[PDB]
Parts: C-alpha cells; structure tokens; sequence
C-alpha cells in the first residue's frame, strides 16, 4: 500500500490515534469534505480534505487527514469506500452525521495538501527539489 494500507483493525476502539466524533452536516452542498482510501475492509477513509467554507472546517473538528472509521455509531472504518458513499447516499441533503474521525495518520492522498510535494506553499521550502 503506496498510498494508504495504515493499520486497520476494523474497530474505533481498538485502533490507534485521535478520535473525535464530530457531526458533519450535509448541508445543501451536503458534506465539506472528501474522502479517500476505503480501498478495502482493510483500508481505511481519510479526509481527502475538506473545503473551508464547508461544515467540516466551520466544526473545526474535521481536519485533512483524519480517518473516517464510524458513520451513526456504526463502524464504517474501511466498510468500503463503495460502502460508505451509499450510507451518505442513504443520508439526504440537509442533514448532520456523527462520525469518527481518527486524526493522527498521514493523509494517503494528497491533492488539495500541496505541502506534500512540488507545487507547494511557499513556506515550504527544502532543499530537497
């Protein structure tokens, strides 16, 4: 796993990290953020991101990065990203969601995070090229 693979373990309370279950309100754009991994029941979601404007930086609580591992109290941690799209598919627009978020894994992709490689921040500078 290049780009995700961390440790799953498929429960919340056996899985490492910062939890914090947030509720996320699918407002009329419906959630703030994206997501990516799900690759598997075994890989796991992580905030692709999330725009500022959206509820998932208004919280606060939601960040890039944190892994999504629980939808409504139920463990949605890597149920499949095809899962997990069809339970915000099973929620309508104008709702909230609490879920669990872990925040401490690295972001298994990364494209709004320019920080990560070239075409950064320009307070990002190494001399590494």
């Amino acid at each position: 796993g290049a780009m995700g693979k961390p440790f799953f373990t498929r429960n919340p309370s056996e899985l490492k990290g910062k939890f914090i279950h947030t509720k996320l309100r699918k407002s009329s754009r419906g959630f703030g953020f994206t997501v990516v991994g799900g690759d598997e029941p075994d890989e796991f979601l992580q905030i692709k991101s999330l725009v500022l404007d959206g509820p998932a930086a208004l919280d606060g609580k939601m960040e890039t990065g944190d892994v999504i591992v629980s939808v409504n109290d139920t463990c949605v941690l890597g149920h499949t990203h095809a899962q997990v799209v069809k339970i915000f598919q099973s929620i309508p627009i104008g709702a909230s969601v609490d879920l669990e978020l872990c925040r401490g894994y690295p972001l298994p992709f990364d494209p709004d995070d320019p920080n990560t490689s070239l075409v950064t921040s320009v307070a990002i500078l190494d001399k590494e090229p």
